[PDB]
């Protein structure tokens, strides 16, 4: 009827929306703060807001928006909301420097402890989005939130089940049903499409937009977004020296992985950012050269008869991510290191344990909401909620505690770039490519969000005609 099916890779454990952006994409939950199709920040669910000072900022909710069980949002929800997410979550804590929250009617005050001008754009963080602390049922599972969808039944790593709310704040929902299934496998999504078992799937395998094109009632939607693959290295294992990552650094092709494993639906990368971002100024491009990864390999004794032996993991859900470590792979046999790939299931629950891989395959929205510095404090801090390698360099911290309380926005641009080349040369990770995210819908499925960010899909006025 108006159901929609949506395949998505990357399956949950928990959906608490601090656990997961599924639930901002799926339309279930809300931030306090939005980024626009263009990128840059805007009021959501706030009517007005003020910064009286650099530790102030008060915030005005809208009075007319109520949560998926009938409860009005008020600042007293969002307030708990808030701290419970700070409470059970890293990545949210690191983001939130809040020192207190105060609230009375629509109306709540955040205070840090120093200035921390990117506090605002962190309440756009899909992480963040506002629940029912109160609700009587299990946030991990069910969640309550202000979108236009509620979860009404959770399959763990499954399938998610939502139904239209009918009071969503800013309209009327425009589908009755929604179903989100779990697919890793690119080419399995693809088949559900072709098939009609699924109605609109994200990470399209590049190697298969052609043949839905040809399809007349299939549409593809690119955008070129801000999604940096990589290599990422396990720095708590002794033998993952500079040496090694500069070694590994050197085997990867940029310019042949762009070309025919993304088949022009990427560009090669240099730092994590996408160079279509004017103010960054990118290290220089690296060559493969496998000369060059021998001779550094040959620094830490390894040769063809005794040489580097790295276990590799990978995973599906990113289609191209294991077609890269296959040709690295065998790319690398030519530099004398020997490659296992594992391809695992889970990536996140695998990569926890750091006795259990050397180098993973890996991708992340690096600038989702326009400012360096979420990635810098979650990819480059130790304990930082995405730094699964545990990378940490006291001369980098530096310049990143620094850029924290930085206000002047060119000011930001210049640490941010001097983060960038200080970095890059221990090579942190390997950046691999910045590629396009390709989304793929029946033709009658329309108004769902393929915008740069990365993160948003389903909203109150996506259909079906
Ligand atoms: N950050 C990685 C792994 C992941 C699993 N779930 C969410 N992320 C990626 O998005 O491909
Ligand atoms: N999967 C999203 C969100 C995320 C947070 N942590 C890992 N992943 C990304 O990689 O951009
Ligand atoms: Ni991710």
């Amino acid at each position: 009827g108006k159901d929609l099916n949506i395949s998505l890779p990357l399956k949950t454990k928990s959906i608490a929306p601090y656990e997961t952006d599924v639930p901002v994409k799926i339309g279930a939950a809300e931030s306090l703060f939005k980024t626009n199709d263009q990128g840059k920040i805007e009021k959501a669910l706030v009517k007005s807001y003020h910064q009286p000072n650099d530790t102030t900022l008060d915030i005005e909710l809208k009075d007319n928006i109520k949560f998926q069980n009938g409860q009005k949002l008020t600042a007293e929800k969002v307030k708990s909301s808030l701290e419970n997410s700070m409470k059970k979550s890293d990545l949210v804590k690191y983001s939130l420097p809040i020192s207190s929250i105060t609230a009375k009617g629509q109306k709540l005050t955040i205070k840090t402890n120093s200035a921390y001008p990117e506090l605002v754009s962190e309440l756009a963080n899909p992480f963040m989005a506002i629940y029912d602390t109160d609700a009587k049922s299990d946030v991990n599972q069910t969640p309550v939130g202000t979108g236009p969808y509620q979860i009404k039944d959770y399959k763990q790593s499954r399938k998610i089940s939502l139904s239209n709310f009918k009071d969503y704040w800013q309209g009327k929902p425009k589908l009755d049903h929604i179903t989100v299934t779990y697919q890793e496998d690119g080419n399995n999504r693809v088949r559900n499409l072709e098939s009609q078992k699924d109605d609109l799937i994200t990470d399209v395998p590049v190697n298969k937009v052609q043949d839905i094109e040809n399809n007349q009632n299939l549409k593809v939607s690119k955008e070129s977004g801000f999604r940096t693959s990589l290599l990422m290295y396990n720095h708590t294992n002794k033998k993952m020296t500079k040496s090694v990552r500069e070694a590994l650094d050197h085997i990867i092709d940029r310019q042949g992985i762009a070309d025919h494993i993304y088949q022009g639906y990427a560009k090669p990368a240099t730092s994590p950012f996408n160079d279509k971002i004017p103010y960054i100024k990118e290290p220089k491009l690296t060559k493969q050269n496998i000369e060059q990864a021998k001779m550094l390999l040959a620094k830490d004794g390894y040769t063809k008869e005794h040489p580097l032996k790295i276990k590799l993991i990978t995973y599906d859900g990113r289609p191209e991510l294991s077609k890269i470590a296959q040709v690295l792979q065998s790319d690398a046999k030519k530099a004398n290191i020997e490659i296992d790939i594992k391809s695992v299931d889970d990536i996140e629950g695998y990569l926890k344990d750091r006795s259990a891989w050397d180098a993973t395959m890996y991708s992340f929205g690096t600038i989702p909401r326009g400012d360096t510095g979420y990635f810098f404090n979650q990819a480059y801090k130790k304990d930082g909620a995405i730094n699964k390698g545990d990378y940490n360099n006291s001369n980098v911290d530096d310049l990143i505690n620094q850029l924290n309380h930085t206000v002047d926005v060119k000011e930001r641009h210049n640490i941010s770039n001097d983060i960038i080349k200080l970095s890059s040369r221990d090579v942190p990770n390997s950046y691999i490519a910045y590629n396009d995210q390709i989304v793929a819908a029946n033709s009658k499925v329309k108004n769902y969000k393929v915008t740069p960010e990365g993160i948003y899909l389903i909203d109150y006025r996506t259909t079906i005609e």
